[PDB]
RNA sequence: AGGGACAGGAUGUUUCAGUUAUUCGUGAAAACGAAUGAAGUCACUCUUAAAGUGAGCUGAAAUCACUAAAAAUUAAGAUUGAACCCGGCUACUGACUCUGUCAUCCGGGU
DNA sequence: TTGGTGACA
DNA sequence: TGTCACCA
């Protein structure tokens, strides 16, 4: 009947505790513990970037394809004539390195000419006293272009100087100048020469500057001089070229969607419609209107398209920045009452219902917009019915009628309603003001309708309960509907409508202090734009969130806002708004209870910033909000009820969706689990709780560049956050000044915290009367040994607390004293506790004692008690829907199936409030379930955390009455209790990607690592009888063969000759790169003769890998030391083993890799000779931090000029021997068709199993290669073809015998060459195998990493050779408790783990 | 500021090819320039003048596969998201033009 | 992190 | 066949 979900939402760890029941509280039983372990993003990736990297640098490859198929398929058209290869790579040539289009800008100043250089000289080395900065910066813009080493030393010493400013102050101090002007002087000049970096070494260059380079060069290009007579001129070839280089890749894509494109067809119609449709994508800049105009009449009016592009300049159709602010507008959330769903429900009835209300009275008024803004669509369904021109539930009428029906729903109490939200509720009493209600309805709406008009209210109000505590997606079958259209962008027509909202003028039909002036021309402008330029000028001052004023509603230390800003704004606010004082007056609420200076505000994101986007909600639900919020109206009704907002955050959706779909996914187990089979109604109850650990730990898992800052930030978010200590100032200072309250005395330094209205007497009451401030009390423990769980009174306190307190020790005084203490202070005073003055919040405190009758005591605890719902975050919402969404998925055919209905509620529990409330309760109890102090919390105790969540819902009324769990037991039995509920076992979930082996769209993941591998073969040299597999005759470069007819055997088909060119020189046979690698797919793909084994297998011998890594990697960036030559020179790096066998000529050696020359003399240049030392221990401490720029200056050479169109040199670098894994050939095709291959590296798994024979026999050797890498242009390097009738799968467990009865071992194949070996043995004997203490199991982390000592005690200690070491001593925690279950990957498999595995897998595959 | 998306830029890695220079100013050659579309330099092994090999340089091409005209394809998968194309202005949204066209929009499809 | 590959003995 | 290092 009840199931129960307790969650711990912490980002990377999400601690559950849950239960499904049928008596109250569970047993000990029943009750479930879990952590989820959410991977980061590099195990489970959530972000998009890598993948938006990825498609983007595929998109700009494509475009550069296409845009040079457009441009053959042109210039072959105007030639008539095939292109030559040297013509094609001229025009490629003149394709490539096409300029850049944004991120350039020239110059502007503004107050350079306002700063004197005597005052800048702390800065400025060579410019004198009396000279503008203005002029020196216009004789620099030329000097530094010129890259002129006067400007370049007096610009890096402006920047290196600069560092600090102390005596700078002293000089603004020394002549009273503007610190502003420098200041922005300093922020807009002090900027390193980017136009210098990427202009000069980096190569970017704009567009134009592409053109003119390429004009340039054009005519010196010998290959192109055909193409210029035929375009017959070398500036109509620029102007073609130029013009087709300025396509985007959308363009090219529009020209080549056809079929038919794939034989190069060259249509004029066609490529004058797809360049119309690429330059009416952009939305040109207003100053550009020009340059689009030509552009468009140029190819509109086209009556041949290639002259057309022979004749148009190409700087014109330079395309506009990417303006893509319509790329998915926002949907509306808003949520209305919808004919559709009340037509379904309901018949002609409801608008009966409506007209007859209408009828009464008390509904003049009512719908006095409803003829003008029901013309705006504003939902969904209301637009489909509109575009499909066949409105049936939103026809007119019906949409009056149903705005009406929401109108009289969201009427307030106090106007003239019918005292709904009491008809409704279940506490309803027999009154005479419920008939004066009641009968007024059924006078105007009538007595037959009424009782299906009071269901229908109360269907009514309980969805919108649940829209208001952000739960709309729990009611499962609604009534109202979200709009899910996009409203529209602030323009001037919606800021009409939004000026309301702030000025709170009742109406406002046009800009007149913009259309036409009131008080002369600064009405508005410059008026108003001072209190914006104190707005956003004064940097984190004013407008900045995490201000104390609006991050935490702290309203400043005391008022120090007010003092420094908002006696500046007064002026200008006064001059404003005596305005809007002639045409408006109000309640003296446009000044002073909606426009204020800060906080509710609001103006600098709604009228001081114009368009910057989308508005909340559409223009329909602005007005029916400005019409409810009537303003000088003093209301009407209760504004619209929205849908949560989706998180901005894409992967933090993901990892929430993630995390909701894998406890949805526990929860149906536990459900399935059960025999339930009747029509019960099952009420899943979820706790949920997080605090800003959540967003700490979630910067880590998406593994965010910014982690350092947003840490940072939180740090000291979490240290304010802390800072709320002694239960806001509370214990020995705020309820007694010392000593104790009840007898006692002589206190010391150590005490207790108590009630004043404990846990019995609370639950008669709601919300946070039980653990509120004013309800929490220092006492001894002895003291407090009376009255456990019983009513203090006033009496009850000891006659010298009150004398120390309030001066008398008499009780009537006293309560006479807090009775008028409390009065004199408003109800939003005495909530916000910590705000008060400690006299009056003691006066609160003591409220609480006074007895029932009393009317501080009732107001005080009716104001404490039912003080909130805790409203879910926008996230929090996401995970829920989530969750709730998945779990009624998956258990949909257990619930058809079983005739069951899942119920859902869900409540927020405070962070703060169970940590400190009932975490340290718990830690009293077991010294277990403590909190430490590791400035990270441990696995489990995220899962202690949501079992002191459901404990803290335990003590919430409502929740407690929802949950089942509720009673008034006093808090002993009840800690006593709830403590017998914790199991003692803590399961982690670690989930994990889709195994590239199971998902079917394997594109979905990266198959090969970026980076290619250079493919080799050995030379082999013959001499006469003398043959050698290598380079050179030296011993150094090459091995010798012992028969060389052999090798020439088996390699007849796949070897070049080179001849002797002399009578005693020698012979050199080369491997035929394109047979070879014909030969290794044909063996990998297909099965072959012993002929091509045997081929295959020596080509392999002579095959070696190497990659060009940069010279720079020499030197050490991270110690910014170069690295010797023992380091640099290391033979890893160089050798290449021969292992030829007697079958293939027997050569047995190793050969060095004459690159290895390269870098020792590399290593040996006179400018690097000295600062590479020769050993490891050569190396000392001295450190050289320039030997990047030494290198790149030693490589760094200048051209003859020869070319302006010319690629920069910016990485030089030699090849070495690099460490391989798992290499995959790709058979592609150049521009030409003939076939290359590349050679790069798996990025996941290769081998999908193990073949087993038709006896069940593991075959561990053989590599059984994954299908999707079985392609006709895929080859798996040293990969043989093998068929595989039946295998084991990696993921496929099977308990081992392991002969022992202490522990249960579990082995997989799991990886080709390691093993994972799962283990569930007790907690003691793991911690008596390895030297791992980590204390109770509560304390243990998911990823256990043992030392090397330890590993090495694990492998001795467990005297079990088939469970081999774990990898790098990382175990991954599967369970926890006394009893553990852990998993890891072996270091290394061994034959005994393959064997046991074997009869493991034999047990079961006889069985069949 | 977060996220997503568009537009890409530039350098890399690999494959292929060329290259290990030739003519003129002027011819002493001091003396290096120019041009040949660009590049044209070093190292080792060979033993006769040519070479073999490796590197550098220059140019182009390729730079996940199925897979190819375009698209999707480097996220996730229990589900989805995103992208792109086609049709439409009956209509939510954006741009503009003399306001009806075009879209990042809507509806479908992959 | 992890699936692979080399060298060593 | 295990062992130890290394790669992105
Ligand atoms: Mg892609
Ligand atoms: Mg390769
Ligand atoms: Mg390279
Ligand atoms: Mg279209």
């Amino acid at each position: 009947v009840k199931s129960t979900l307790a969650v711990d939402m912490g980002g990377r760890y999400t601690g559950i505790f849950s239960y499904t029941t049928d008596s109250g509280f569970p047993k000990a039983k029943e009750a479930r513990a879990y952590v989820l372990n959410m991977p980061d993003n590099d195990a489970l990736t959530y972000s998009m970037a890598a993948r938006t990297q990825t498609r983007h640098r595929i998109r700009s490859q494509q475009r550069f394809v296409l845009a040079r198929r457009l441009t053959y398929i042109l210039i072959e058209g105007k030639l008539k004539r095939k292109l030559s290869p040297r013509e094609k790579e001229a025009i490629s040539s003149l394709l490539r390195r096409r300029g850049y289009s944004r991120l350039e800008s020239e110059l502007d100043l503004s107050v350079l000419q306002g700063v004197e250089s005597g005052f800048f000289k702390c800065f400025l080395p060579n410019f004198d006293e009396d000279e503008n900065l203005l002029t020196q910066w216009t004789s620099l813009t030329d000097g530094y272009l010129q890259n002129n080493s006067d400007s370049r030393r007096q610009i890096q010493i402006f920047l290196e100087s600069s560092k600090d400013s102390k005596e700078f102050l002293t000089v603004v101090k020394s002549q009273h100048q503007d610190t502003k002007e420098y200041k922005n002087a300093l922020k807009v000049m002090r900027d390193d020469a980017e136009s210098m970096i990427e202009q000069s070494m980096f190569g970017h260059k704009h567009r134009r500057l592409y053109l003119e380079a390429i004009a340039q060069d054009i005519p010196r290009d010998s290959r192109l001089k055909p193409i210029i007579e035929a375009f017959s001129g070398v500036e109509k070839f620029h102007h073609f070229i130029g013009n087709l280089s300025n396509l985007q890749l959308r363009a090219l894509r529009w020209y080549f969607n056809d079929p038919s494109m794939k034989n190069n067809v060259f249509d004029k119609e066609r490529l004058k419609s797809v360049l119309v449709r690429a330059y009416q994508f952009f939305h040109y800049p207003k100053d550009l209107t020009q340059q689009r105009a030509e552009v468009l009449n140029a190819y509109e009016g086209a009556t041949d398209i290639l002259e057309t592009l022979q004749t148009l300049n190409p700087e014109l159709t330079i395309p506009p920045y990417e303006d893509q602010n319509n790329r998915r507008p926002p949907l509306d959330q808003t949520l209305w009452l919808s004919p559709r769903l009340l037509d379904q429900r309901y018949g002609d009835t409801w608008e009966i219902w409506v007209q007859n209300l209408l009828r009464s009275p008390l509904s003049k008024g009512i719908d006095e917009n409803l003829d003008t803004i029901l013309i705006t669509t504003d939902r969904k369904a209301r637009l489909l019915e509109r575009q499909s021109g066949r409105l049936i539930h939103y026809t007119s009428q019906k949409l009056y009628h149903s705005y009406v029906l929401q109108r009289l729903l969201d009427r307030t109490v106090e106007n003239d309603a019918y005292l709904l939200k009491t008809l409704v509720s279940s506490n309803r009493g027999n009154s005479n003001e419920i008939h004066q209600a009641q009968e007024r309805l059924t006078r105007d709406l009538g007595s037959q309708h009424i009782k299906k008009f009071l269901d229908f209210v109360r269907q009514y109000y309980d969805e919108v309960d649940k829209a208001k505590r952000g739960l709309w997606f729990i009611v499962e079958k609604p009534l109202m509907e979200r709009a899910d259209i996009h409203p529209p962008m602030k323009n001037d027509s919606v800021i009409l409508r939004l000026v309301g909202n702030i000025l709170c003028v009742s109406d406002l039909v046009d800009l007149s202090f913009w259309t036409r002036k009131v008080k002369g021309q600064s009405t508005v402008r410059s008026l108003c734009t001072a209190i914006e330029k104190t707005r956003k000028e004064y940097g984190n001052s004013f407008n900045y969130l995490y201000q104390r004023a609006l991050y935490l509603q702290s309203k400043g230390k005391k008022l120090s806002a007010e003092d420094k800003d908002f006696i500046k704004l007064q002026s200008n606010v006064l001059l404003v708004s005596d305005v809007i004082a002639e045409a408006l007056d109000i309640k003296e609420e446009q000044k002073k209870k909606f426009a204020n200076p800060f906080s509710l505000a609001q103006l600098y994101n709604i009228i001081e910033t114009e368009k910057s986007g989308f508005i909340s909600t559409t223009l329909a639900a602005v007005d029916e909000n400005a019409w409810r919020n009537n303003l000088q109206g003093k209301a009407r009704c209760v504004q619209l009820c929205a849908d949560t907002v989706r998180p901005f955050d894409g992967a933090l959706r993901n990892i929430l969706d993630r995390q909701a779909y894998e406890i949805a996914k526990l929860k149906a187990e536990e459900l399935l689990s059960t025999e339930l089979k009747n029509q019960t109604i099952d009420l899943v109850v979820l706790l949920e709780s997080n605090q800003f650990a959540f967003s700490a730990s979630l910067a880590e898992v998406k593994k965010s560049a910014n982690t350092a800052a947003i840490r940072q930030k939180v740090a000291k978010a979490q240290k304010r956050q802390q800072d709320r200590w002694l239960s806001k100032d509370e214990r020995i200072k705020s309820a007694s000044r010392g000593l104790c309250p009840y007898t006692g005395k002589n206190l010391g330094d150590k005490g207790e915290v108590d009630h004043i209205i404990p846990r019995s007497l609370s639950m008669n009451y709601m919300g946070s009367i039980l653990n509120s401030e004013a309800n929490l009390i220092y006492c001894s423990q002895e003291g407090a040994q009376l009255k456990l769980n019983g009513r203090k009174k006033l009496s009850d306190l000891a006659d010298n607390y009150l004398k120390v307190v309030f001066g008398t020790a008499d009780r009537g005084t006293i309560c006479k004293y807090i009775e008028k203490s409390v009065s004199e202070l408003t109800d939003a005073k005495i909530v916000q506790f910590e705000l008060l003055d400690r006299s009056q919040q003691d006066a609160v405190r003591h409220a609480l004692f006074l007895e029932d009758f009393s009317e501080a005591r009732r107001r005080i605890i009716r104001l404490l008690g039912k003080i909130n719902t805790a409203r879910v975050n926008g996230t929090q919402a996401w995970f829920a829907k989530s969750f709730i969404t998945k779990l009624r998925e998956l258990t949909k055919e257990w619930c058809a199936n079983n005739q069951i209905t899942l119920a859902f509620d869900l409540y927020r529990l405070d962070a703060q409030t169970v940590s400190q409330d009932y975490r340290k309760k718990f830690a009293l109890i077991n010294k277990d379930w403590a909190k430490p102090d590791d400035k990270k919390q441990p696995i489990a105790s995220h899962a202690i955390d949501a079992f002191c969540v459901f404990a803290a819902a335990k003590d919430k009324r409502n929740i407690a009455n929802v949950l089942g769990v509720f009673d008034e037991v006093a808090e002993e039995q009840n800690l006593k209790t709830i403590a017998q509920l914790m199991p003692s076992e803590v399961n982690l979930i670690s989930p994990k990607r889709k195994s590239i082996l199971d998902k079917n769209e394997v594109g979905s993941r990266a198959l090969m690592k970026e980076g290619i591998f250079a493919e080799h073969f050995l030379p082999i040299l013959v001499r006469g009888d003398d043959c050698r597999i290598g380079f050179d005759w030296s011993e150094s470069g090459s091995v010798k063969v012992k028969d060389a007819d052999k090798l020439f055997g088996v390699l007849d088909g796949l070897l070049k000759q080179s001849q002797k060119r002399s009578v005693n020189g020698f012979e050199t046979y080369t491997v035929d790169r394109i047979k070879a690698f014909e030969l290794l797919h044909d063996v990998f793909i297909r099965p072959c003769s012993q002929k091509m084994l045997e081929q295959a297998e020596v080509l392999e011998k002579l095959h070696y890998i190497t990659q060009n890594i940069s010279v720079t990697s020499v030197y050490d960036a991270v110690n910014r030391q170069f690295k010797c030559r023992e380091e640099i020179l290391k033979d890893k790096d160089f050798d290449i083993k021969v292992d030829l066998g007697n079958r293939f000529g027997s050569a047995k050696g190793k050969i060095t890799l004459p690159a290895k020359r390269e870098w020792e003399k590399l290593v040996n240049r006179s400018e690097l000779k000295n600062l590479i030392k020769d050993k490891l221990s050569d190396k000392g401490s001295e450190k050289t931090p320039d030997g990047e720029t030494l290198i790149y200056d030693i490589f760094r050479s200048i051209p003859v000029q020869k070319l302006s169109h010319k690629a920069t040199r910016r990485v030089w670098s030699l090849p070495k021997i690099p460490s391989i894994s798992s290499g995959v050939r790709i058979k592609r095709k150049d521009s030409n068709g003939n076939d290359i291959y590349q050679l790069y590296m798996l990025n996941d798994t290769k081998c999908k199993g193990f073949v087993v024979n038709e006896k069940g026999v593991i075959d561990w050797s053989s590599d059984l290669v994954a299908d999707l890498y079985k392609q006709p242009t895929l080859t798996i390097l040293n990969g043989r073809y093998l068929k595989a009738d039946q295998y084991v799968r990696m993921d496929q467990w099977y308990e081992v015998d392991c002969g022992r009865d202490d522990v249960i071992v579990k082995m997989c194949p799991g990886t080709s060459g390691r093993r994972y070996i799962e283990i569930t043995q007790s907690k003691k004997q793991f911690e008596d195998w390895t030297g791992y203490i980590s204390g109770s199991f509560w304390n243990y982390p998911v990823t256990i990493k043992l030392s090397s000592q330890q590993i090495a005690n694990f492998v001795k200690n467990s005297q079990m050779p088939l469970l081999g070491k774990p990898r790098s001593g990382q175990i991954t925690v599967i369970t926890l408790g006394n009893t553990l279950k852990y998993w890891y990957c072996v270091e290394s498999k061994n034959s005994m783990m393959n064997e046991a595995y074997q009869k493991a897998y034999l047990v079961h595959f006889n069985q069949k």
